[PDB]
């Protein structure tokens, strides 16, 4: 029972102040994004992107079956707005399910009188407090709506929600983000009706010089690390926009030579995989001579709901899911070797699909 909304169609937003590399980062992303014509029913705006999730298990499967269709899962990313105050900012961030938080950890080479006041911890404290204040406001309006409803109705559901809202208001007002509260399952169920800003999981991307990234050291990182440790312990990923930009503009062979020469590598794939996982998406594979494909689902999704994302009938007349975990295929070498070990399963409607499961659905 998790904080988040009940959907496979979840998104991560990019958040940061101006001149931190947020726009350079999104531009790198936008190069790696799927042409919108692949999604005729969907609207990809200029500030949005869908980028393939890299996966070595998928590649292994492709290498084995040599399918006529190779399809990857995607991460939907939205570059957010203007800078937790503006109406437009709120509407765009309330629409995503997680936050790529871009922090600046480099100074300018330009020796000028203009003070670029580089302080990522201060920037963290600012945004945090701003997102909390707007949540304190959201819950306060729900309390007023609720005690309006309690003049009319004597229903206890109202009071349970009112008293919860009170605890959240105290939690938030004590400078604490909703996602690090200790909430019993029913309270999580209620909170999920709100989709409060501070309930959204975050991944910190600390942008720094190619020099710092390469040597794996940065003067701001230790104070950022220590602060995150007191404020949620969520993933911190150091990176250099400038290097990643430089790198994306090359062809693969040049990029490979540059990486060898300079003793350095891209972290973009990891950033993508990490954002995908942080917003609670996973996927199963289908796999055979026709196709190998990553079907994204919210984690905790059961086999019938999963089958439906391929075809409605697979769900409507669900019989079972034939599933062998990817690790068993890899470890033994083939579908038969899996079957002989008794590791090819017939799974029922209660089964919770696991990341990497390779599923062949049966129906009607």
């Amino acid at each position: 029972p998790i904080l988040g909304r009940f959907s496979s169609h979840l998104k991560i937003g990019i958040v940061g102040l101006p001149n931190v590399g947020k726009s350079t980062f999104f531009n790198i992303v936008t190069k790696l994004s799927i042409p919108a014509e692949n999604f005729p029913f969907c609207t990809i705006d200029p500030n949005e992107a869908r980028v393939y999730v890299p996966d070595e298990r998928f590649d292994w499967l492709c290498q084995l079956y040599k399918p006529k269709s190779e399809v990857s899962a995607y991460l939907e990313i939205n570059d957010i707005a203007g800078l937790g105050l503006g109406n437009a900012f709120l509407s765009h961030i309330r629409a995503v399910d997680g936050i790529f938080h871009v922090l600046r950890a480099f100074e300018d080479k330009e020796v000028t009188h203009i003070d670029d006041s580089v302080d990522p911890v201060r920037d963290l404290e600012t945004i945090g407090e701003e997102l909390r204040l707007k949540d304190i406001e959201f819950v306060q309006n729900k309390i007023d709506d609720l005690e309006k409803s309690m003049k009319r109705s004597n229903d206890k559901q109202l009071k349970l929600e009112h008293e919860l809202c009170e605890k959240v208001k105290a939690h938030l007002e004590d400078g604490k983000d909703v996602r690090f509260g200790d909430w019993k399952s029913a309270d999580i169920e209620i909170l999920n009706t709100f989709q409060l800003l501070t309930a959204k999981p975050v991944v910190y991307l600390v942008n720094m010089s190619e020099k710092d990234y390469q040597r794996k050291k940065n003067k701001f990182l230790p104070k950022i690390h220590a602060w995150v440790q007191e404020h949620g312990g969520e993933t911190i990923i150091p990176f250099s926009c400038a290097f990643e930009r430089l790198l994306a503009d090359m062809p693969p062979d040049e990029a490979a030579k540059y990486c060898a020469e300079n003793q350095i590598a891209s972290v973009i794939p990891k950033i993508i995989k990490t954002g995908f996982a942080a917003i609670h998406l996973i996927y199963f594979f289908t796999a055979g001579p026709d196709e190998v494909k990553c079907w994204q689902i919210r984690r905790q999704t059961k086999a019938p709901q999963a089958a439906g994302t391929i075809h409605t009938d697979f769900e409507r007349g669900f019989i079972c899911a034939e599933v062998m975990k990817f690790d068993d295929l890899k470890e033994l070498g083939s579908e038969s070797a899996v079957k002989a070990a008794g590791k090819y399963r017939q799974e029922g409607k209660t089964y919770v699909v696991q990341d990497g499961d390779i599923i062949f659905f049966k129906f009607n």
